[PDB]
């Protein structure tokens, strides 16, 4: 499973993207995708100047770049409705996406942030969705709600 996702990374990229879901939730999704990998690019060179020898990530579970992962999350989901124009995936279509959302992001890190392979795994990616697949204030919890609901109208061309 994992073995196809490799090659069905580039499923993801925008030019692969386009025409299959809507204009609006695809610009979402390149504008999500760059958003984290610029905080983890940024996050990863102050690491890298204290320990230039470093070759793990370690994920701050309170940063600005947690945030934008969990939102990249939201935009990602949608994304597998849009492609398989539905509102509830099938478990099997559900881990088949995310194994390859893993995987185009991981190879992002390597290719784009030129970090170290073994820096953002699969598998520590595969622990902070399990998060978002399974303290947060009230208002931000609003927040989440209604930044949710907007992603799936642009998914639906704008519909309810």
């Amino acid at each position: 499973m994992v073995s196809t996702a490799v090659e069905k990374k580039k499923y993801l990229d925008s030019e692969f993207l386009l025409h299959c879901i809507s204009a609006q939730l695809l610009d979402m999704w390149k504008q999500a995708r760059a958003r984290w990998l610029e905080l983890v690019g940024k996050e990863w060179a102050h690491m890298l100047a204290l320990n230039p020898e470093r070759k793990d990530f370690l994920w701050k579970n309170q940063s600005e770049m947690n945030s934008a992962f969990f939102d990249l999350c939201e935009v990602g989901k949608q994304v597998m409705l849009g492609l398989l124009g539905k509102e509830v995936a099938l478990p099997k279509e559900e881990q088949a996406f995310w194994i390859m959302y893993a995987v185009h992001l991981s190879a992002a890190c390597a290719e784009e942030l030129h970090m170290p392979e073994v820096a953002m795994s699969l598998r520590k990616l595969n622990v902070k969705l399990k998060d978002f697949n399974f303290d947060m204030p009230p208002e931000e919890k609003k927040r989440r709600m209604e930044r949710k609901q907007r992603i799936e109208e642009a998914r639906r061309h704008g519909m309810p």
